[PDB]
């Protein structure tokens, strides 16, 4: 049955939430809405509550609202953000206007942990293992994160990690000396080709390197500067990769660059575990077809003490046929409404 709702103004906005949620307090921006910390009296969990801002103001917005709800409803994995609750104060589709999403409140993101400093190899092992464990799961559902970065990786006191914001940035915020671009695979940064799951492994490589050194791997001042930093490390592309750059314009620019060989990673990451160096070399391959997969990386010797093939689950099938579907605002809205109503809380 329908719980009782109460009203409260927080982020210049009226929040109407079930009584179970108490002590609501703003904690910053999330994807497509503002996030509040709260205490869920029913579960005893500290939770993050996101109220979506104008979820159905356009077809793009309506579809994006539906997309986020579908994604969050599907994810049931220890190392991936999951949906604890979703609600609306609306009593019918007719009065349906607002969507609230509830998940675990996380302690800190990976940026707060790196803090300009080197992490110990054992800490890097555990953190990267969990990212890859979550990624294996996400990828098995044919979902791509597309924007993996330290700020999207949340970690508790026991170093247990969850991946946030998968499967969902304007040109302006990708411009210049910005972390929004530092972790992006070159093929996606410069739109070389139709990208796939392998873009996420690139991001993991960049993250792992940063955990090991305490420094951004490719802190480019712009797209071109970043590409130069990338190619200096991994080498300029060969004829084989060049053929796969379907963009004639991008392909033509690449060939204008003086050729460079791949650097020696042992000389770049001085003092690092040779097994860490080996893994980095397999993740940071320019040709995406040849990058190590999440499933393969889990079996790499670097994770010997954590790897357990019987405790690295895959996802149920995820139907994303809706992505190629053209619908009106109210149609996306009705689909979203059905998803809200049908929600079953996790045990
Ligand atoms: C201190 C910080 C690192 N902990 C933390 N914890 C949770 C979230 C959730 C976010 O997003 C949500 C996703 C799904 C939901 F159901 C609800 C949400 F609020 C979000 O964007 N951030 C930044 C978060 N941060």
């Amino acid at each position: 049955e329908r719980p009782t709702f109460y009203r409260q103004e927080l982020n210049k906005t009226i929040w109407e939430v079930p009584e179970r949620y108490q002590n609501l307090s703003p904690v910053g921006s999330g994807a497509y809405g503002s996030v509040c910390a709260a205490f869920d009296t029913k579960t005893g969990l500290r939770v993050a509550v996101k109220k979506l801002s104008r979820p159905f103001q356009s077809i793009i917005h309506a579809k994006r609202t539906y997309r986020e709800l579908r994604l969050l409803k599907h994810m049931k994995h220890e190392n991936v953000i999951g949906l604890l609750d979703v609600f609306t104060p609306a009593r019918s589709l007719e009065e349906f206007n607002d969507v609230y999403l509830v998940t675990h409140l996380m302690g800190a993101d990976l940026n707060n942990i790196v803090k300009c400093q080197k992490l110990t190899d054992d800490h890097v092992q555990f953190l990267i293992y969990q990212i890859l464990r979550g990624l294996k799961y996400i990828h098995s559902a044919d979902i791509i994160h597309r924007d993996l970065k330290p700020s999207n990786l949340a970690v508790n006191e026991d170093c247990e990690l969850k991946i946030l914001d998968f499967g969902l940035h304007t040109d302006d915020e990708m411009t210049g000396y910005v972390a929004t671009r530092w972790y992006r695979a070159p093929e996606i940064m410069l739109n070389w080709m139709h990208y796939n799951q392998t873009v996420d492994i690139w991001s993991v490589g960049c993250i792992m390197a940063e955990l090991l050194t305490g420094r951004t791997l490719f802190p480019g001042t712009d797209h071109i500067d970043q590409l130069k930093l990338i190619l200096r490390l991994v080498g300029t592309p060969g004829a084989e990769l060049l053929k796969k750059i379907s963009s004639e314009s991008a392909r033509n620019y690449i060939q204008s660059l003086t050729q460079m060989p791949k650097m020696n990673f042992a000389n770049v990451f001085i003092g690092a575990n040779p097994l860490a160096v080996d893994l980095l070399e397999k993740m940071l391959v320019l040709d995406s077809d040849k990058r190590i997969t999440a499933a393969q990386a889990l079996a790499h010797a670097y994770f010997a003490q954590y790897h357990d093939p019987d405790d690295e689950p895959v996802a149920d099938p995820y139907d994303q046929s809706f992505e190629s579907r053209d619908l009106l605002i109210d149609e996306w809205k009705s689909l979203t409404y059905d998803e809200v109503i049908s929600f079953v809380p996790p045990p």
